[PDB]
């Protein structure tokens, strides 16, 4: 036998959590997933971020969750992640194809933030923006991680 | 001649968050949901007998490597009984433990059957979960009334 | 890990046994019947646009590894067309040879996308065969009242 | 890519052939598809049945269509095939499961009359009593193979 | 299922087949094979060139010794046919690689000769030019199909 | 990613060759063919009969060929070679389907003379005392002979 | 998808190893090899060693390294290991087959320990009697995990 | 049917070593391994420089460790290699991706020096004069030396 196909089940069951749950919800709920993830499969402490690159692709290539590129922005120094052949999983998601793309964002946050105490207090956010969404496919996603911070305005309005 | 994503690590870490936050019978109700999803994503024929519905369940069951099954049709009860062998595995969440699929089961068999033709419509599905005779992934239900 | 048995050569004879006795014309036919009887074993959920049909079709196409779709809605008539690569090939069979299978496809699209929500429900098949452009196992088809 | 699949295809199409032609037509339909597929793939000439055995079953294996035994029967000179793993189709055919049995019998009569002479003037003929039909497998098809004649009174009624 | 590798024994199959017998008794032996290989899988009787195309990359595919495509030449009357990925087992042959190359000039003999009575008449002859074998990759295979004819005193030379 | 098959053509170059050349010296060819096989592949030298079995079976692995058993056998000092799963390539041979088995003897002939003191005195015997076995499987002597 | 294959690299490794180092350092290098291979992969927090030992399968499943038992063994508090199919890297190890049952050690000691803090606490063993090595096959690796303890003149010996 | 993965070992053995031995032991550790191999697996005798890269090629197919090409330069007597793929283990080694590499030095070595004619003078360097080449391609050069 093979393994059992897991794609049926995920195209319904992104339904069904979609359809119960907002937007917003369920990407908080995948982010945890792929926090969790991260606890299961990790990289060795790595001492560039090429290196950190190479030991992710390993990681990507053990589950077929595809391949990621790292790039090490100097301007602000956060770090771009393009993530490619983010597994489809039927036509949820926004875009249309990319439900899982939570999962990576709490996927590299764990993943990346493992590392020196470099990327210690950083923040995974994944680009939205249709205008250079456009250029990549579908199963493409674009992320940028950065450090964290917050306003005594925001700190209520709890 | 390629490759598929493996999703088990995935439902692994999925399992264990939706079991952290909202508990056994919410996740059964939403796994049913989902299986009943399922049972409208792929289907059988309408089936005249008992056997031939058996197949057609294994056939659909063979295109997503979801196990085998059996089916009984009971003279004391008029109650069909559904023995499936190999429920996917994904991790040690479930009642019992690597089971946490077992009611996107109920959901499906709910539905593929009751599509059927007769008095197969007015049926339910209960998992049996009283009578180590039968092995981990097996999960065996009861269809009615 | 295990095996799965080959249709090609029977489907080779199978086509020209078929395509021996009974003509072509009678041959779509029953091959668009079965391809609309297939639209009945798996199918998508409703879609509410373009876009996301095409990605439940083409998540329909992989399952049983027949190729690949695009999906295109035109303004100046109001019709989806269709373009559909990689229809499995099995012998020489059907026009032009290699696309004996191409019928069953029109029965498929015919009932994936009738099952639709809105006036989707409306429309019919004709397969396009006018306009060596596209490759012989391309088949273009439109959706159009 | 594998190739493609084909089962879901045999299944709704032998629902189809079933609905509109009667289960005798369909039969001699699928038989002579199993003669043209033995015109497709065929044994070397053999010296031996057992010989005959081994080269079907490579032939068979050749495509999955599952294995075959060969028993020459000095009783009456018949010979007995028992096929196991018959492609399964769905539920079409008798029993349900079987769809695909008169391929069987077009192929072993194309395949085995190719033979000596010593099988030349052969018929297939498939075992259908429940009875020995009841202690094998579903998928597995007994067939005979013996020598044809026909009565004067047979002859008419053309 | 997993099957046995032949590979490495052909390899010194080849080299030792090499050893003991010319260039010319292993082609002609090759050849033989070639034949045979067509006495056990064939097309049918196709009606054009491009079907014949058709049904011979599908046997081909059948025992993945790669892909064809068939010119009808008409300045002449030759078939022209480019072979690619003829299997390669090793260093042997000429040009190396190519050991098994007359297989194909008998396999194809056989295969195009069986078809519309128009072809039977053909030899097939392997191309063998400095010049373009040089265009195309060492596992490309092209022969030429062409009728055969012979002299009064070729004869006599026996 | 698909390898090409070499079944049908292992099929119709068996046949060819029995038809045109002989058993005998088939045979003759084969064991050869076996030999230039252990020249190319082969195992490290091993300290016991257990060892080289391990060795034995991962060379066999590599190719898909079966799997191996050696017996050290006292009362005599010979060694007794049990492999299943010969491939076959259709019916010939001696017995049907074992056409290939003579490359078996040149092979285990190279690889256990290689050996540091399995003796390069041990020859090669391919047996029928031990009938019921497989079809694909083989069985085989190796014990020392001083030169006829 | 195709992978490259190792066996034989590793059949050259360790015996290039076992030549150069003793058993005894081979031994504690591969162990901390293991340790290293936990943590790469992880199970969740477990509750129980039943389900304990589903995640270790998973594990194991993941990277084909074959499968396990765990059975709590209170006459005493240890826990017995029972693991099949190390895979085996030629002739290597004691017994032979067997090189690679360290990484087991280490890979099981980080495994296990990470779990409820009741056996954070615990050593691995591995079982080598003559007695029960017998009764199971030779890739069969059979540990035992228990508690750790010490003398007070077993340290002023270095 | 499924054979054991060993990347994540190997990325976890590689880590350990090069935390432990330092990297100018670990190649000469790995340059024997692959001098090792090569007395495992062999090309025959090959008379030109062409059919030794298909033999070699053959190999690398055997056990899916890449491919090669072999240039004779004429102006030194040298030989170029230029292997694609070796297989990646993690990201350890000099660039990182590549800690197998100097297997691929004792293995031509060993593949090489075996060859009737290609000198079993020649020794082995791989190189860093040819960069932008692909991270798991590896260039080597075999040009015969008399002994310092």
């Amino acid at each position: 036998e093979k393994k059992p196909d897991f794609t049926l089940f995920l195209q319904t069951l992104s339904w069904e959590i979609d359809d119960q749950v907002g937007i917003e919800v369920r990407n908080e709920l995948l982010r945890e997933v792929g926090r969790g993830m991260g606890t299961r499969i990790m990289p060795p402490p790595c001492q560039t971020v090429d290196k950190l690159q190479i030991e992710l692709n390993a990681l990507l290539a053990l589950i077929g969750w595809g391949t990621v590129t790292l790039e090490l922005l100097s301007e602000d120094q956060s770090l771009r992640i393009v993530h490619e052949n983010l597994p489809q999983v039927g036509s949820a998601g926004e875009p249309s194809g990319t439900w899982l793309a939570p999962v990576l964002e709490g996927l590299y946050g764990r993943w990346v933030t493992s590392q020196a105490g470099a990327f210690g207090d950083y923040v995974v956010t994944r680009d939205v923006d249709a205008e250079d969404l456009n250029a990549v496919p579908r199963q493409t996603i674009i992320m940028y991680m950065r450090v964290r911070s917050s306003a005594t305005h925001h700190h209520h309005h709890h």
